[PDB]
């Protein structure tokens, strides 16, 4: 059975996805609105990925609404009806490279603020960003972030002498603080399959290992499906597949990308939002 | 003044070192015998070092009586009367090699035990080896945890596919699990000092940067103060000496190292243990 104290504020429903984690349609008796229940059966992950998601406040990424700790962990959170990227990419479906560029776009912001609030995700893909509608044109949401690292010891090694440290601590300090990059790198990937509707790295139809694609960071490069794509979107992508990190676009560097200089695609982000927000706008002095 | 739960236990008197930490003598009520008492200005670093302190078990690492937590930090421990290693080999003194290969021997053991326990000490340096009596011949005990580390999420990793995984992650695979060497580098500045009177790496006389030194692996290399000493307890500084951490010796290789292969240093050892261990030994089971 689920735990006393959440069948007192909720009502269980049917299991929308599962599970390595599953989640659950539930209402919420106060309101009668529908919410998504995170189960996560039974712990340090959670409580810093709880804290985080307490912490965080951006359009496109989750919000939290409520936690039971319990014979096993519950999260409650906004419902994301629109389901997960995940599906909308699947057996080489492909969005238009419009749809494509609306939501790289948020994906852009969401990543962009992480790294300001000095938050690396860690495991960026289709299945962890979630559309808010079932409309091709919706706000996206990143979630999952138990995974998820707050960015150092380093420092304090370098404020004294070097007398007895190590020579290998004193070679890290060249690439130290380029963590965030991976989520870069994730992001570049994802485009390229939002893009093309193919991985850009895998075990199909090659003898390279996978392993050996992503170290070299030779994509699979099909000219066939990719002529359909602009050339400004694939520029961005080989700039965000770029094995060293440090040489790696950064979520700024993307969001000045041409690509994304395109003013209709951003009144069209700026609708969704006052759209989404018309429901809970208090009135304000004018 | 001091907190008044510690005032109830022990008497503070002299102030034995300060201090970046202040260590002072006091005396137990209870027994009237003479512990150490660590004064920490105001907290992660502590728990952290109270926990490994709590739980290591080894003759040659500082063990914990007591702890407060007040305005301050108060950590009680068994008074080392010997002082630190360090007043041992300032001002280019030097101690025979035989004693080196004594205290060498402990510090071996002990951070070998850390090892196989999952510590990382990373702070090994003459200053936090205190020698247990004035004596020459005396029990060493490794000190001050507070940049210890517990050896993880790159497992974690690797247990999926690495689609969305960056190539710098890939990379780091080849060196993972090898922090520990960084104890055996230090170990390796240590021994060079002890022997030689001298630190290996400086500004001292030199051009070349320090950072340069450590990361090229040049040491300082004196043929007169040397030529006292053995080429079997040189020729182990070399092999800790080494830049690349996976070749550099670790522990177990440094015991089973010819220099070590002493059987007189190893009883007088066995020899200040029976010996430390005689006040508190209980009968037993013949
Ligand atoms: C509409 O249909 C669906 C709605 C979904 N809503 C949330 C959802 C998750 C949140 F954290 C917050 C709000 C939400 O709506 N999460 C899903 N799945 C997750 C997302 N990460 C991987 C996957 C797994 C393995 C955990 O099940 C959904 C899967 C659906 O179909 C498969
Ligand atoms: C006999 O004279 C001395 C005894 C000492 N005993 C302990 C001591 C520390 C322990 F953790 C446990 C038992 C002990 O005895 N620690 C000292 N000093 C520390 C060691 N690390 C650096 C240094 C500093 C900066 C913290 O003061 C002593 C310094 C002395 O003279 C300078
Ligand atoms: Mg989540
Ligand atoms: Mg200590």
């Amino acid at each position: 059975v689920y735990p006393k104290a959440l069948r007192d504020e909720y009502i269980m429903s049917k299991t929308l996805g599962s599970g390595a984690g599953e989640v659950k349609l539930a209402f919420e008796r106060k309101t009668c609105k529908k919410v998504a229940i995170k189960i996560i059966s039974k712990a340090l992950n959670v409580e810093t990925e709880i804290e985080i998601l307490k912490k965080l406040n951006h359009p496109c990424i989750i919000k939290i609404k409520n936690f039971f700790d319990a014979e096993d962990y519950y999260i409650v959170l906004e419902l994301m009806e629109g389901g997960e990227l995940f599906d909308k990419v699947v057996g080489n479906k492909r969005l238009k490279e419009a749809t494509c560029k609306l939501y790289f776009y948020q994906m852009l912001l969401a990543v962009q603020y992480l790294h300001e609030n000095g938050i690396i995700h860690r495991d960026l893909k289709p299945e962890n960003v979630l559309l808010s509608s079932q409309e091709e044109d919706c706000l996206i949401k990143i979630t999952d972030f138990g995974h998820s690292k707050i960015l150092t010891s380093l420092m304090r090694t370098l404020c004294g002498t070097p007398t007895y440290l190590a020579p290998e601590v004193l070679v890290s300090v060249g690439t130290a603080g380029y963590n965030r990059a991976v989520d870069c790198w994730s992001l570049g990937v994802i485009l390229f399959i939002c893009l093309s509707g193919y991985p850009p790295f895998s075990e199909h139809r090659t003898q390279v290992s996978l392993k050996d694609q992503i170290t070299s960071g030779k994509y699979n490069f099909i000219p066939e499906v990719w002529a359909e794509v602009s050339e400004k979107a694939l520029d961005l992508v080989k700039k965000l597949l770029v094995v060293d990190p440090k040489a790696r676009f950064t979520t700024e560097e993307a969001l000045r990308h041409p690509w994304l200089q395109d003013e209709d695609m951003k009144r069209k982000f700026q609708d969704l939002l006052s759209e989404e927000n018309e429901s809970t706008a208090l009135p304000q002095v004018l």
